[PDB]
């Protein structure tokens, strides 16, 4: 078995910065967003199911998914969102499980943007939340995208609140910094996680 | 952005008594029930457009989402009080910055509901059986306000809470 | 109104051993899996509805449900599973409520294997988790069924983690050993649950 530490945070919290810091210590990172992309790659069962359901025009000349087309085709039929999700849900679960089993690091870091929203913390052994102020989320996202404060605040309104995330966190790491202290903070967490992972299979009492 | 304090409680907890005390202090109250009705009003978009309930959900949820969001942006108070009867049941606390639970004994829930709605004790117990439990609400509460007594007895707690919420609302966006 | 103490635990935690210990102390045990069986017993309208929907072969010559036959008809088939849940979920809810209402013990022990997975703890006044190490879950499951360690890890991955259960538990009882080892803990919990049951209806403050 593999010890699973789930990492989550809101838009603009810099989850990648924290994940890369754990990757630097030899931890394998399994990213929910990458897995979702991997399950619709050429050859994947989901791709054929998608073409069969939405039609051949969802497939590009090279056989890959026309994501933009499908993305806009869903918006034009939210009911379709459900069929798609019901299709991909099982596949993402199986591919995620596969990649976790394949990781050889002491424990794995599973990055899940929607950890709180979809209650996926129930599938984690430990929950780490990358925390930052709402201003930081707004600032960074804008500087990385567009439409000033609006648009983004529309995103923050659609995600779980800062407080909702802290409510389910076992550990919290601040990323308002530079990250001047992320390397240090990550090192401390790593030490604890190595300990938790080496004893979790046989530990008789919590 | 606007700070959201969610208010919830079981049937007979007197949620309105508490919400009106905040309303009197100048806080805009956004009522989930009021909004649910507004979404299905005369000439509403929803009207123009087992099982069938789910189809009806994919329709009413987004609209309810947008309307709630609209009332929150037009509110003029430092923070808003979002009254959500099914906060625990529907996990809507994940959308709140703070959770206030109006708490009472099951005895109070029974006595008040039977009185106000003139119904049997076995009838209200059925309702209590269908809503989250007292302890389930307490598990997600940031703040708890006892409402077992008369309306005037909550004054002290409302004043402490309102001052705390004003402070949280003023600092939350930049709070490191 | 009866006080409801929900009991849960992962596969191999020996949930029924704990439940039986409380039953021996005079507590009415309300088991979700037993309730599901009761609602499809001979004479129940749900049984006839199942035969009408899936076929007469769903019923045995002695009038009882052919359990594996039904499972085979819903396995893989999402629509048939949905249909069966739509039929049974309400009946199970009603029967459970009914048996809780008629129980004679001050508090009941509601045994729910999927308590955390399905957020059913929201309907309990107290949550008792039967806790065991993952190692215990693996060994017991491997001995019970003719399965491999990996087969069991797949099951474990489909259930909430040990930590997720502990996060919502009010009380925890260790069941890594033999049945007698829990007698003392069950007696202590029992005494406390009678106290909570005696005060909960009129308790003014939490």
């Amino acid at each position: 078995m593999r010890y699973i530490v789930a990492l989550t945070g809101g838009i603009g919290s810099g989850k990648s910065t924290v994940a890369n810091a754990f990757a630097d210590l030899g931890i394998n990172v399994i990213d929910a967003d990458i897995i979702a992309r991997q399950v619709v790659e050429p050859g994947a069962p989901a791709l054929h199911a998608i073409a069969d359901h939405f039609g051949a025009n969802m497939i590009a000349a090279d056989g890959t998914l026309q994501r933009r087309a499908l993305r806009e085709r869903i918006f034009a039929n939210p009911e379709e969102k459900n069929w798609l999700n019901a299709l991909l849900h099982p596949l993402i679960q199986q591919e995620t499980q596969h990649q976790i089993q394949q990781a050889t690091s002491p424990y794995v870091l599973w990055v899940v943007p929607l950890l709180v929203e979809n209650s996926l913390y129930k599938k984690a052994n430990r929950v780490l939340v990358v925390d930052v102020s709402p201003e930081t989320q707004l600032k960074r996202t804008m500087q990385r995208d567009d439409v000033t404060r609006e648009h983004v605040e529309q995103i923050l309104a659609a995600q779980a609140t800062r407080e909702a995330r802290l409510a389910v966190a076992d550990d919290v790491i601040d990323n308002n910094g530079a990250p001047d202290a992320i390397a240090s903070d990550v090192a401390r967490l790593h030490a604890h996680y190595l300990q938790l992972a080496s004893q979790f299979v046989s530990q008789e009492k919590p």
